[PDB]
């Protein structure tokens, strides 16, 4: 994301969508009732007070569904790369926090994870939020035991339409003898590195490890995970509270040391009034992304979950 400008006096800047992930952050940056503006064509502006938002996680495209105030009669402008816009609102510290998280490489950065065995890999890539399928290549070995090489040569074509550093994941060295075939075509790796089974659970256990956390620790992927880990841990040991109810309750007699909520009931009134509480409590606070397993974890357990201390 790019920032081309901004009334300080109206609350507005003016951004431009650089990439896919962008949109992503649009999303998240975009509210019930906000002032959105956009010249659509001869040029012609279009400010709106937004009501709805169209956007599936790793969708090329964002809708937003309105009421023209610049007449009167629902519209609708589609944000897409190369896209500028103008948002008017108040901006709280989550939302600013957006902002200079998509504007910024060092936290947006997309890897090309292959967890491979030695018959069959799976291709992820690891956005800052969440981790996205995009393939799988069978060697077939089992079915032929057969030329390892073909196999591999099946995987660098599925990697062709991607550019990003790679990561080579998996169980028993097949990951190495592909690094090294790697190699050979130029295409060099940050990769190699051993996982248990070649699902997504391996990237997410990557990004736990040492290796992982020198590479992305930063990244919200990264920090969602290593949160709800800890309330994980948290609650096996009895030291852990979930559900709206009964967390809400033990924030408000300042018992817990972590307030964890999702990207859902953030945008919810019980969210932020439950936000503000925690600071006044002195509450750590964690909005984990329902875009991430991590968030899907804290959405099961109602959206709502906390860490305790004694009461303070």
């Amino acid at each position: 994301m790019r920032i081309l400008e901004e009334d300080l006096k109206n609350s507005t800047y003016r951004i431009r969508i650089e990439s896919l992930d962008d949109l992503w952050y649009l999303r998240n940056i975009l509210s019930e009732g906000d002032e959105v503006s956009a010249i659509t064509f001869e040029r012609e502006r279009i400010p709106i007070t937004i009501r709805l938002k169209v956007e599936k996680i790793e969708f090329q495209d964002f809708d937003n569904r309105l009421r023209i105030l610049g007449k009167g009669k629902h519209q609708s402008i589609t944000v897409t790369v190369d896209s500028e816009i103008s948002i008017t609102k108040e901006w709280d510290d989550q939302h600013i926090d957006l902002l200079k998280e998509a504007t910024d490489e060092k936290y947006v950065t997309v890897y090309t994870a292959v967890a491979m065995d030695e018959d069959e890999a799976q291709i992820f890539l690891i956005h800052p939020y969440g981790i996205q399928q995009v393939g799988t290549v069978y060697s077939g070995r089992s079915g032929k035991y057969y030329s390892e090489a073909s196999y591999f040569d099946q995987i660098v074509n599925a990697l062709k339409n991607y550019s990003n550093s790679i990561i080579i994941l998996g169980p028993g060295f097949a990951r190495d003898r592909f690094a090294r075939y790697c190699a050979q075509r130029g295409v060099n790796v940050i990769g190699s590195f051993p996982a248990n089974r070649t699902d997504s659970g391996a990237v997410y256990e990557f990004i736990t490890s040492a290796d992982g956390a020198k590479l992305l620790s930063n990244e919200r992927i990264a920090r969602d995970k290593e949160i709800v880990d800890e309330f994980l841990v948290a609650v096996k040991k009895d030291m852990g509270v979930y559900g709206r109810d009964q967390t809400e309750s033990a924030l408000q007699m300042g018992a817990l040391s972590d307030l964890i909520i999702t990207d859902e009931m953030f945008r919810t009134e019980d969210g932020r009034r439950s936000l503000s509480i925690a600071q006044t409590v002195g509450t750590r606070i964690h909005i984990v992304s329902v875009s991430n397993d991590p968030g899907q974890i804290v959405k099961k357990f109602g959206g709502f979950a906390g860490i305790l201390r004694y009461r303070v």
